[PDB]
């Protein structure tokens, strides 16, 4: 089957990051979207799972996620690989890890386990790696002796604000769950106003790709444990750090196919792991038109650093994904814009790509977290804009840089853009009083190809990861289970840009 969208993205990645192919990004064939029996769209893991249910009393989506995480870990024979934003997995997420590992050990196995979290310089870790390890060992009981733990918290750049933001659970290098969902008790589980989020589950070669990505992070992490300012590390049973757990598990034989889905795994190394891809001949003309509303204090890695692109293929993968749209693009995000300063307000190439689509008559929908969501720098669901106008005005500006006419700009913008704040029911706010918050990092194109992962479209220089799938069948499921419902309710909070009927 043809894969025109993957092909274009692959061209972009091989131009940007040829040396990172097979570690930080990889295209594979023969994957399977991992859905349970009798639930074919079940590979798509939404939380809390309450479309058109303002009460959201049951939260079946959350229960399904935790259930699936537990089952995947229960099935482990050799390796369990977990990454997240700090804190270390707690509440029901930790229960899933403990229960799964206990089952694995009960089934005769001695799993190796890596648990990696990223921490901002201003973030204080309450439960540090040694204490988290001890806590797990306690919960594991007699099984602890059979489980090899590596637990670490990391920060790769203090000045360039870089640390792990990827959200992965990879088992035996053959199943993978990834997406926007942080294993954080207080965002999804113990709360009356749960954040809306999306993960996906797959099996096959692309799971190994995810594993190879975590090996790249742990190679750095293990080496830089020599600097406690950057890395805090704790192991159990006197075990060594395990930089290449996934490669050891992979061995020499190729990953076996589990289905027929083609996938590009793609991530990024942020700042402070690797300065550039030395084999890259990537040579872009980086944007000349600077944001007329803000100036970055920090060096702009998003908009003005060639080297950063070469070790962050995910940035260009998202841009080329959007650029591959021939009919329509849906963007579902926490934010399209970042708080500026210290970060650039937006990714210029992304916005220019979008403007290009609008001008060409390609339908563009952007749904973001309601600006009413003001949280601290670290929290999921918060908004980094005061009004949806900050998105449409920027598109208008870029449209004007493109068409040379503001009337031309208006016809493109007003005729082809849908722009709204996220809603999941007819209710505007939870019974909580608090507004609905969106944590998606999702892009879907032509109901054919889509990204689900941890990489936000708003500027951030973190280590992130995600999958891009090309499958009309799978994208149909995404449309039905997530995108059509999102718009059914969110259109009630749609924006009408300035200069539009």
């Amino acid at each position: 089957p043809p894969t025109p969208h993957l092909d274009a993205i692959e061209r972009s990645l091989r131009d940007t990051s040829p040396g990172l192919e097979g570690s930080v990004w990889q295209r594979t064939d023969g994957n399977r979207l991992d859905a349970p029996d009798g639930d074919p769209a079940g590979w798509l893991l939404q939380t809390p799972g309450c479309w058109g249910d303002a009460g959201c009393k049951d939260r079946a989506g959350t229960r399904r996620l935790l259930d699936k995480m537990t089952r995947n870990i229960a099935d482990a024979r050799h390796t369990v690989d977990i990454s997240s934003l700090a804190p270390f997995p707690n509440g029901g997420f930790e229960d899933a890890v403990v229960d799964g590992l206990k089952a694995s050990v009960a089934a005769g196995h001695s799993p190796r386990v890596r648990i990696l979290v990223g921490a901002a310089p201003i973030y204080h870790l309450n439960v540090v790696p040694s204490r988290y390890r001890d806590e797990l060992i306690g919960k594991l009981g007699a099984a602890a002796g059979k489980v090899t733990l590596n637990v670490a918290s990391m920060t790769t750049s203090k000045t360039s604000l870089s640390w792990n933001h990827s959200k992965l659970l990879v088992v035996d290098g053959k199943t993978a769950i990834t997406g926007g969902i942080n294993t954080n008790k207080d965002d999804y589980l113990d709360t009356a106003h749960p954040v809306s989020d999306v993960d996906m589950a797959l099996s096959g070669p692309a799971a190994r790709s995810a594993g190879k990505y975590l090996d790249t992070l742990w190679d750095w992490t293990c080496r830089n444990a020599s600097d406690p300012a950057k890395v805090w590390l704790a192991t159990s049973n006197g075990a060594s750090c395990m930089p290449s757990m996934e490669q050891d598990e992979a061995g020499s034989a190729p990953a076996e196919p589990t289905g027929d889905v083609p996938v590009i795994a793609v991530g990024g190394l942020g700042v402070g792991i690797k300065e550039s891809d030395p084999s890259s001949g990537y040579h872009p003309d980086l944007p000349t038109a600077p944001d007329t509303k803000c100036t970055v204090g920090l060096h702009d890695n998003t908009n003005a650093d060639r080297d950063y692109d070469t070790v962050n293929p995910e940035e260009n993968a998202l841009r080329s994904l959007i650029a591959s749209a021939r009919s329509h693009v849906e963007i579902s995000q926490q934010d399209l814009n970042a708080t500026c300063p210290p970060l650039p307000r937006y990714d210029i190439r992304t916005y220019d790509t979008l403007a290009g689509k609008l001008a060409a008559g390609v339908k563009v929908r952007i749904v973001v977290s309601d600006p009413a969501n003001r949280g601290a720098v670290g929290s999921g669901g918060r908004s980094q804009i005061k009004s949806l106008d900050e998105i449409s005005d920027t598109l208008r500006t870029r449209l004007v840089a493109l068409t040379g006419d503001n009337e031309k700009a208006s016809r493109a913008l007003c005729g082809n853009l849908q722009l709204a704040s996220f809603r999941s029911s007819d209710a505007a706010k939870w019974a909580d009083g608090k507004p609905y918050a969106l944590h998606h990092k999702l892009v879907s194109v032509d109901d054919s190809a889509f990204y689900i992962g941890s990489k936000n479209l708003y500027p951030a220089w973190l280590q992130d990861f995600g999958y891009i799938v090309e499958s009309p069948a799978a994208a149909q499921q995404l449309k039905t289970e997530l995108l059509d419902p999102e718009w059914k309710y969110s259109q009630q909070a749609a924006a009408t840009p300035a200069g539009c009927p």
